[PDB]
């Protein structure tokens, strides 16, 4: 095969760098495995992009999603038997010097809440039943009311929006409706970073990568709730989601982004390639320049290609 095409259905927080790991590989691909490579890629909310490949059964050769626990939890083993961790992120609240309030919240970072809670303040977050930037900024709110000792929950998410809980578990209805229209919501984070560009929306709860490659200001959420900490695992652990869009529970946890290849991929073989030059060097290099490092190393599980098991800890 001199022509060939790789099909690749992403989280939206991956565009930036998977953009430039493209690339790269295009060039690399010519060079050393004389094909000429084109990739058909789809961005979307980590959940749909899994469920395009496992219930509207779409074609595709890669799955890249920004939580790692959708790929064992919904394609295993029917649409692959594999699947590697790979990088990681934090939660934080992105903004620029025109949102309201925004030196404010530069200064006193600890009291983001409030500023979140008042009337005249627009903010957003996406859709939890189609990313998972969704399902983590609602998780985060819970673990802040945990945290904090303080109604944050209760104030911004079900006082604005249908989405609710009962003691640590949330439950995300198929229909979800805002009560509150200063509140925004998107189908995926990356569509809400033109809102906040714009000024039209002055905060949103975002991975920190994201909001660094974007050039957006920013301020950090503690570790015991930012979804960023190792250690705090069993804390996180304690909340939980159920989407409506899949039907299944999924805990809070230190925020690890997965990728696998199909079984049914229609250019399989090239596709292991784009996963061995994605997990090294090259692709390190490039996530390392986007603000999003590779963990070291990678952890597989599974029946891992024996292409990549020198870039991978096998589990």
């Amino acid at each position: 095969s001199r022509e060939a095409r790789l099909i690749i259905f992403h989280a939206g927080s991956l565009s930036i760098p998977l953009s430039q790991v493209e690339e790269k590989f295009t060039k690399y691909a010519q060079e050393k495995l004389g094909v000429k490579v084109t990739f058909q890629d789809e961005a979307s909310g980590s959940v749909k992009a899994v469920r395009k490949v496992t219930d509207l059964k779409k074609r595709a050769d890669i799955v890249a999603v920004a939580d790692y626990t959708l790929i064992p939890q919904l394609m295993i083993p029917n649409y692959t038997d594999f699947y590697v961790l790979f990088a990681t992120n934090e939660i934080v609240i992105a903004f620029t010097n025109k949102s309201k309030y925004a030196d404010e919240m530069l200064k006193n970072p600890d009291k983001w809440y409030e500023i979140l809670s008042r009337p005249d303040v627009s903010f957003g977050f996406s859709d939890p039943n189609q990313d998972p930037c969704g399902y983590r900024s609602v998780m985060v709110m819970k673990l802040a009311e945990l945290y904090y000792g303080r109604p944050i929950f209760k104030e911004l998410v079900e006082k604005t929006t249908n989405i609710y809980s009962n003691g640590t578990r949330i439950y995300a209805p198929k229909e979800i409706i805002i009560k509150d229209k200063r509140v925004i919501m998107r189908p995926k984070e990356t569509d809400l970073v033109g809102l906040v560009e714009s000024g039209s929306l002055d905060y949103i709860f975002i991975y920190k990568s994201v909001a660094k490659q974007h050039h957006l200001s920013y301020i950090t959420l503690p570790d015991d709730i930012n979804l960023g900490d190792f250690n705090k695992a069993d804390f996180y652990g304690r909340v939980s989601i159920t989407l409506g869009s899949t039907g299944k529970t999924i805990k809070a946890k230190p925020i690890v982004y997965g990728i696998t290849v199909l079984k049914n991929a229609p250019n399989r073989e090239l596709a292991i390639e784009f996963l061995r030059f994605l997990l090294g060097n090259e692709g390190r290099k490039i996530f390392e320049d986007n603000y999003q490092e590779f963990l070291s190393p990678p952890v597989a599980f599974g029946n891992v290609p024996p292409e990549i098991r020198r870039l991978v800890e096998v589990k």
